[PDB]
C-alpha cells in the first residue's frame, strides 16, 4: 500500500508564502536565487559560495528580491559585509550563506567562513512594501525579458571566465625584471586593453577566442619560467 | 579583488541535476536546483492534498523535467501518524540535505505530531544526465505549459471541493435554481479539470464564482 491518498502540496493554509524570489548578488551582477517565489514560510536554504578574486579578504552579501537575472533589475533589500578571510586563490575559500525565513516572515541572512569560523549575521524583512500590483508587474516584466535574461546569464558566465584570465595573466605579467621578452608585453598590452573593451559589451565566444589567443602568447615565457 | 562573490567554488562538487519531490497534479517541485554546490541544505513546508489524510508519500525526484514520470525516482518513503484534518492544515516540513560526501538526506516532519521520517540515498552517469538535460531542453515549452496547467488544475480543484462543501453546508436554505446553476457549473469545472486547456479551466472557475454569491452568504449564516 504505497502512494494513494498519500499525495502532497505545495499549499498550506496557516502559512505565508514568498511573494517573489530571494537571493544574493554574484559576480557579473547576476542574481543567484536561494529561495524561489511561491515558497512556503518557514523555509531555509544554506549554500556555499566563494571569493571572486585571489587574495580577497572580504565579501559583500547583497540580498536581492525579484525574478530578473540581472541584479540591477531586482529589488535590493539590503547588504552586509564579511571580512577577515585568510587570503587564498579565487574560488578557494568557503563561505556558507544561509537564508532562513521564519513563520513571522523575517529573513535571517548569515554568512560564515568555514575556515576562520567567523560569521556575520543579519535579519531583514522580506514582507515590507510589495502590494501585488507591484509584484505582478515585476514577475510579468521578468516573463517579458526571460530570453534576454538567460542570454545575459550565459554571457556573464563566459565573461567572468574571461575576467579571471585577465586578472591572472596581468598579475603574472612580470615574473622578474625583463624576464618576459620586450615587445611581447606590448602586443599583450594592446590585447588585454582591447579585452577590457571586449567586455563592456554584449557578445560572445568571440571574447572566448580572444582568451584562448591570449593564453598561449606569454605561455612560452611563463611555462619555461616555471 | 574588490568585494564580489563567485558561485563557483572548487574542491566542492556540484549537483548534476535538480532534486525535488512529487507534488499534487503529478508535478515535480524542485528543492535543490541543478548545479548547486555541495554541501547544501534546503527546507520547505508542504501539506496533504486531501481531507482526512493520515499519511504522506515523499517521492524523491531528480531531473529538469516538470512532469514527475519524466524524471528519475531516487526513492520514496511514507510518513504516517498524521492527525486527519482538512487538506492544507497539516504542516509537513521537507528537508533536502546533501553533505560534503555527496550524500542525500531527505526528511519529512509533521509539526503537529512531531513524527519524523528520514531517508539517506547515496552517490547517475554522464550519459543519461546529458540525456536528461537534453530532454529538458527539447520539451521545455511543453513542460512549462504542463506546470501552468497543473497549477490551474490545483486552483480549480480547491475551488471545486470548497464550493461543494459550501453547498453541503446549507442545501436546504439554498434556492433550487441557484443550486442547479451551481451544480451545473461544478460539473462543468470538474469536467474541465480533466482537460489540457488552462483558459477553459479558469473560465469555468470564473463562471462558477459568478453564480456562487448567494451560496457564500447562506453558508456563512449557518
Amino acid at each position: 500500500m504505497h502512494h494513494h491518498h498519500h499525495h502532497i502540496e505545495g499549499r498550506v493554509l496557516l502559512l505565508d508564502v514568498t511573494p517573489l524570489s530571494l537571493g544574493i548578488e554574484t559576480m557579473g551582477g547576476v542574481m543567484t536565487t536561494l529561495i524561489a517565489k511561491n515558497t512556503t514560510i518557514p523555509t531555509k536554504h544554506s549554500q556555499v559560495f566563494s571569493t571572486a578574486e585571489d587574495n580577497q579578504s572580504a565579501v559583500t552579501i547583497h540580498v536581492l528580491q525579484g525574478e530578473r537575472k540581472r541584479a540591477a533589475d531586482n529589488k535590493s533589500l539590503g547588504q552586509f559585509n564579511l571580512d577577515g578571510i585568510n587570503p587564498a586563490p579565487r574560488g578557494m575559500p568557503q563561505i556558507e550563506v544561509t537564508f532562513d525565513i521564519d513563520a513571522d516572515g523575517i529573513l535571517h541572512v548569515s554568512a560564515k567562513d568555514k575556515n576562520s569560523g567567523k560569521e556575520q549575521k543579519i535579519t531583514i524583512k522580506a514582507s515590507s512594501g510589495l502590494n501585488e500590483d507591484e509584484i505582478q508587474k515585476m514577475v510579468r516584466d521578468a516573463e517579458a525579458n526571460a530570453e534576454a535574461d538567460r542570454k545575459f546569464e550565459e554571457l556573464v558566465q563566459t565573461r567572468n571566465q574571461g575576467d579571471h584570465l585577465l586578472h591572472s595573466t596581468r598579475k603574472q605579467v612580470e615574473e622578474a625584471g625583463d624576464k618576459l621578452p620586450a615587445d611581447d608585453k606590448t602586443a599583450i598590452e594592446s590585447a588585454l586593453t582591447a579585452l577590457e573593451t571586449a567586455l563592456k559589451g554584449e557578445d560572445k565566444a568571440a571574447i572566448e577566442a580572444k582568451m584562448q589567443e591570449l593564453a598561449q602568447v606569454s605561455q612560452k615565457l611563463m611555462e619555461i619560467a616555471q
